[PDB]
């Protein structure tokens, strides 16, 4: 909560080393900000691969959703971040998870012309 706020801030700002320190001190990996978002979502939104990997290793929730029902996998599909998608899948991101309008991460990747990301999703 105190450390959760600091963790949300470090994820937003791409502060890799601050994230590692906060993990080492037991910060809430799934802290939520006033927008209802978690460090994993925020780091994914920014393309911060190292921070994503660290959060996942410390138990970050892959099923956390935003206001439209986007999981971090949906967001990675939208932005086209191949490596972040791959690590989310390795940690159990649900390839069948549907947003508010019934779209899977695959659907999102195709809608946003991210062909390479669509391929890794189709494979699973």
């Amino acid at each position: 909560s105190d450390l959760g706020k600091k963790l949300l801030e470090a994820a937003r700002a791409g502060q890799d080393d601050e994230v590692r320190i906060l993990m080492a001190n037991g910060a809430d990996v799934n802290a939520k900000d006033e927008y209802g978002l978690t460090p994993l979502y925020l780091a994914t939104a920014h393309g911060h691969l190292e921070i994503v990997e660290v959060l996942l290793k410390n138990g970050a929730d892959v099923n956390a959703v935003d206001a439209i029902g986007f999981t971090p996998l949906h967001l990675a599909a939208f932005i086209g971040h191949l490596e972040i998608a791959e690590v989310l899948l390795k940690h159990g991101a649900d390839v069948n998870a549907q947003d508010k309008f019934g779209k899977t991460a695959f659907d999102i990747s195709i809608g946003n012309g991210n062909e390479d990301l669509a391929e890794i999703l189709q494979k699973l």
